[PDB]
């Protein structure tokens, strides 16, 4: 039995939708238990409301210290100027206690992301990899295992580093079927590796 | 005539000390006005106090929209697992309004950092560059203009991407004279470029 | 000279490698943008081929490129250099890497220190286009180049209605897995923007 | 075979380029660590030289490497590959870049998909050692390699009393601007840790 956490932040729902597909893929691996949780909001109340932040997410809020309860963690975040979101950064800064005891060492990790225009989607993933490496995570990219990555006929997210979605500058674009298939592939892929190492 | 902001976060003082050297270098350029400010704390009170956070920093707290009041900005941050600190990330996440109007486009930017063991010092700088590029900053590395970078006889911070210091895992190491000289070089180099573009 | 302040031309080199022509087309747009800046002299050159002849021929490499081949030493003759390369698995091409590996002498004398640099790229499917540029930035930083991204100055970047290259780090084009895609008008406009933007900064810094 | 279930050896390739021997010494330690893991077969090979003869000789290139030269196609013969390269301005060496550019056929067939990879590096002064590793990671990701950093599993990474190589991304050594430094005992311990760590994961995934 392997336990996977799908841990995400989502302000406008795009990452939340992708996380559902990530989790669906992971659950295809027999013997893998998948939990979806989100990191707490950090914006002050007035700014958050002014920005139209959503409060309908059913996923429970995770605590920093519980990450070591899992065998693999798939991290999801919207970009903030080519980095992970401040919400995810602040959450991961609180894992110093886990880092000092080696509590996450040798566990499996993978990353998915979203952007408004595609700009920064690659760097959001690989700069999250940096933090994973300091913890000693085994890092799983997806390469071109997802056949959708070869199709450039239409605006479509997804990179060899991990699944992505493109929300549009105004957030009007919802994740496409191809993007969700890439995320489902990533989830199952990370789950086969996590189960095999357990 | 030109205004430079040295904007930093410092929890244990190492970055604050480096910022003073950064500013000293910038003030060597005639006609350049240099201001030092810090980003607000984001840690909750109990964790911050339990962590031994310092409250003696004289620099005023900056606001996100004031960044456009300057012609060049030199950013300073300790690493959090190879990224900028959550404090700096959260602060810069609030610059979306400046980004939408192009308010920082074409300004000069440079970065310095600190780490406990040296690990992640390079990636802290260049993952901050990613955010600067999304704003359209002109990005200034220092290369090997600082002669101290060739001396590897002893532990010493500083990279071709920007000045750094090494604090030790317990924070007992203070910035060396060589590290501070590299920061002084960086400050003057950035200021010269900023003044020349004005 | 009595009564004269010399007016010196800022010099831009567009330096590229292109196997199937996509980067070559972009470089023309980069150069077109730079030539919009008065007082800027623009040169286009390419790096030498490094593949062995049989592999190159089997891969269908193009040999009709009119641009002269640059030498590593002449990089110091310019005030700004805009580098173009196709990706190789998310890095610059081996051809460009080999060429820049020969600039150790320029590095030791600081010959490129303080010059302006910018980067554009191409990929087959989009994968690695961002990293190709920013991992080229790393080498530029070791030389002390001032690094110029383009941000979202080009309005084309906000239009996600169709497959289109162009990043805040620099212009790109998407060639298709088989290389059958040609640079679109929008991608070329992003490259024209980059050239003019870089040329303006180089001229002002001169 | 009646009553027998085959025990298959996991295979590790330590693949490196070394101009002045620093990476070569590190590769020996990498391999030593891997051979500590039972059930792992360890091979050390190098990538071919790409510099022209006169430049190579003028630069003092070493010709005493006993490691046989690898071909790009044989990478698919292994379960895990630990790559070693000196930096060239914060990237992998052109020699390694040229070698990996020839793996397009393996990439198209997915021949390296799901294998284990890890990276070690060297620099003259420390500058760019982190980016050398993580920009090599990019290429590994395009092939679908599982990427293994070392984190802070090696206790030597906490000792900042002296100039020491090694990062959470992989082992490194610092050669000095003139190349006169040799890998220290601590740096070699980190490399031995990396080899054993990668070998354990490769054996478990097999
Ligand atoms: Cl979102
Ligand atoms: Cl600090
Ligand atoms: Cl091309
Ligand atoms: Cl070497």
């Amino acid at each position: 039995m392997a336990k996977i956490l799908v841990l995400y932040y989502s302000m406008y729902g795009h990452i939340e939708t992708l996380a559902g597909a990530i989790a669906e893929g992971a659950r295809k691996v027999s013997g893998v238990d998948v939990t979806i949780k989100r990191v707490p909001e950090t914006m002050p109340a007035e700014a958050f409301a002014k920005a139209g932040g959503k409060t309908n997410q059913q996923a429970p809020v995770a605590t920093p210290h519980e990450l070591a309860d899992y065998d693999g963690i798939i991290f999801g975040t919207p970009t903030r100027f080519g980095n992970m979101s401040g919400q995810m950064r602040t959450f991961l800064d609180q894992t110093g206690g886990l880092w000092a005891s080696g509590a996450l060492y040798g566990k499996v990790a993978s990353v998915f992301a979203s952007t408004g225009t595609g700009g920064g989607q690659e760097h959001t993933i690989t700069s999250t990899w940096t933090t994973l490496a300091h913890h000693g995570f085994i890092i799983v990219p997806i390469g071109y295992g997802a056949k959708e990555l070869f199709d450039v006929s239409q605006t479509r997210g997804g990179t060899p580093y991990g699944a992505t979605t493109i929300a549009g500058g105004d957030g009007s674009r919802q994740p496409s079927a191809e993007e969700l298939a890439i995320a489902r592939f990533q989830g199952e892929h990370v789950a086969k590796i996590t189960a095999k190492l357990k």
